[PDB]
């Protein structure tokens, strides 16, 4: 419940860093074992 | 030059969003036809 709004900011913080926008953003979770992996990508 | 420590600013980001450290980072960049691909990696 927390961790969306956490990726959104996460949105933000790249959308300042390089300049992107919100749409040139991808970010998204995967399984990886007994674990989980955040992914992110950004189009530069 | 500028990217480098902007990638270094994004583990920090990171770091304090999810609770990880630097050592479950990571962050690198690649060339998707004529542009760049910045992407991210973080183990939960």
């Amino acid at each position: 419940d927390y961790l969306p709004t956490l990726r959104k900011e996460l949105m933000e913080v790249l959308s300042k860093y390089v300049n992107v926008s919100l749409d040139n953003i991808r970010i998204s979770q995967e399984k990886q074992d007994g674990m989980d992996v955040l992914e992110l990508n950004i189009t530069l």
